[PDB]
């Protein structure tokens, strides 16, 4: 049983892996490879700010919350073990800032001691009026990554640096199951017109003083268009821009002072970082990510693929409950085809 | 008047700042002086782990709870600045873990955000089955020392390196006022057998991940006998050794050993951190602070003493407290001497 997964992004490789540990022992034989036209350090994920925290409003698809959760107990379990941080794991503690009183979201019993801030703690914010502390998981992709393709590479799976040009040629050179991780350029494969790309610029800086996260929210401007700043490994990132739609792989001027100015007022000591980095990424926003599957017909073989992309800004924080998803629909396609 | 302090630890400087912040303007002229044989980086400030916690049981003096208090809300109330940092100042959230259950501390509504922790929590830590968290504040002490003595500078305040060999000697180099900050040795100067050294071995280490301050507690052992982990501004402390009596400078292996496994077995992550110093220093360990005023005579001149040592394993904690509450008496000198403050 031939399996080719397209893509070694977060969403590529967790499930390349999650398949293997599932099915390697049962399956014999099972080939499982990842093909994909570019690697850590230059995917999305690479780009990510690397915190667990979904939107602050609820998905449509319920089965999302549970991914969510899924993935935070994951990443949780984790923690304890000598190799958290080899996996780009470790706890963090903060803020979520608002300029008026919300909702608490939909994940506040996932995360770890949610509450809502005292007057106190709010005079450390002079620009806003309500927010939420509460302590969660750093993931960082571009380490998460090192460790999935060292973790995937030990199992025999095999990586191929190459472009796919559709889900034909790979069927025809001899994939009986492809699963689709490609991002926000999936509709290069198949049209997919509700995916589009959700543009965010970031910086990095050598700031190691700041130990907590800080994500403000402008109500009125759309998620991540408000200052944020997320302390990582070894440096920490600073965004405030999301912008859908755009397609500009470039960084931007007026973007840089939006992100600079909105965090230097929000954390006034960052005076004093050093700016080591400046990105931009491409977040697969869509209505609802497509985890389903579908039969494709080429020649004599039927070749199953089964889709899993459109995470837009959250797909560290879904991703192994999605992977886990892809594994079961997985299983199901082995025994149509009486393979256990 | 003539104002001189002896010691440049964080309990020196940060009471000649503060003395002469409340005095510049209503004392002319006001001549404040530093005399110590250590500056930073050489004094045990600069080995402190940097966090603002008091012990978790009650103090024998009540006073040093407001101290501590005092210290927290002024550190809290500069959390905006953009000079927070350079004055080594960051907010951190952390974990305090026992074996079992205890009473919740006196200090609890003075950190940010008490509570107990959940079973989802104790799961990280396998050893513990019991503790609190709660954010506070990093002051590392090395670079609030850098800070301090800008600050002090800044003002025309004068350093002098110098071993007092007694407050005679300086009374009659012309001081009328003598501050003596001089943390664990104060013995040297007027012996006081209840100041003891507070030996405490740490492990610098570069561990940039580790955002979070961990600090275990053995009941049984005493205060910070047991690992504790705590990030710094770039790098982190490690310890687990506090033994009183032992004037011991140099580094040993037993407690090298004590302080690296046991913080391993804390956080297993550490077995990827580079070690990038190690050192030992001596808390002024009292049964209270000794913060008063003296008298001394010296042929018929009245030199004014104020003491203000022996804060044992939380000097960064409280010493705001302190040093305000020495202005307090600095001010009654004034007073009696007929001078007018406000
Ligand atoms: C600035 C920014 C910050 C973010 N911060 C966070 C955060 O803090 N937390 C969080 O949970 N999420 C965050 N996200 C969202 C998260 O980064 C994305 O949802 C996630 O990285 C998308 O993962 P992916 O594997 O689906 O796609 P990618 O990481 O882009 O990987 C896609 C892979 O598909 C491959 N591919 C595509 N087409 C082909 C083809 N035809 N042939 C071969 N290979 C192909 C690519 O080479 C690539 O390897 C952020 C996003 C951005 C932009
Ligand atoms: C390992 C360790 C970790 C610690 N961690 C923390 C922590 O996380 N938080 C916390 O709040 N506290 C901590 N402490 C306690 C803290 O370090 C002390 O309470 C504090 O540093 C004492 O400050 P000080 O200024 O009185 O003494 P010091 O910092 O020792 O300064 C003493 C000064 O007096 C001078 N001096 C003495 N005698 C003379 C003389 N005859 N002539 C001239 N100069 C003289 C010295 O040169 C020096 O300048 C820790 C202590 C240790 C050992
Ligand atoms: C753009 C910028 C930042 C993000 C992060 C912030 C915290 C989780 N998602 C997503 C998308
Ligand atoms: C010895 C060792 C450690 C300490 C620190 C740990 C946190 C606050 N006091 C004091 C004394």
């Amino acid at each position: 049983m031939r399996v080719v997964v397209i893509g070694a992004g977060v969403i590529g490789l967790s499930t390349a892996l999650c398949i293997h540990e599932r099915y390697h022992s049962v399956l014999q034989p099972l080939d499982v490879k990842v093909y994909a036209d570019r690697f850590t350090p230059f995917t999305t994920t690479d780009v990510a700010a690397g915190l667990w925290q979904p939107y602050t409003s609820e998905p449509s698809n319920p089965q999302e919350a549970n991914w969510n959760q899924q993935t935070f107990n994951y990443l949780l379990s984790h923690i304890g073990s000598p190799n958290a941080a080899n996996m780009g794991l470790t706890p963090v503690s903060g803020y979520n800032l608002f300029r008026e009183a919300v909702p608490d979201p939909y994940w506040k019993d996932m995360v770890l001691g949610f509450r809502k801030l005292t007057p106190r703690e709010l005079d450390m914010f002079p620009d806003y009026r309500y927010g939420w502390f509460n302590t969660s998981l750093i993931l960082e992709g571009r380490k998460y990554l090192q460790w999935l393709t060292e973790r995937l590479t030990e199992r025999g799976v095999k990586f191929f640096l190459r472009k796919v040009e559709s889900f034909e040629e790979v069927a025809r050179g001899g994939a009986d199951v492809i699963i689709n991780c490609t991002g926000v350029w999936a509709g290069v494969l198949q049209p997919d017109p509700l995916l589009q790309p959700g543009r965010g610029q970031i910086i990095k800086v050598d700031a190691p003083w700041l130990k907590n996260f800080i994500i403000t929210h402008d109500l009125e401007r759309g998620i991540y268009n408000s200052p944020l700043i997320i302390p990582g490994l070894q440096a920490v990132t600073l965004g405030g821009t999301f912008q859908v739609g755009n397609w500009n792989e470039i960084n931007n001027i007026q973007d840089h002072n939006t992100i600079w100015e909105g965090c230097c007022r929000l954390e006034p000591t960052l005076k004093d970082a050093k700016i080591v980095g400046e990105y931009t990424g491409f977040g697969p926003v869509r209505p609802q990510v497509r985890l389903e599957r579908e039969q494709l017909r080429f020649g004599s073989s039927n070749t199953e693929v089964i889709h899993n992309y459109g995470h837009g800004g959250y797909g560290l924080t879904i991703h192994w409950g999605c992977a886990l998803e892809v594994a079961k629909l997985f299983g199901k396609v082995l025994e149509e085809r009486n393979l256990l």
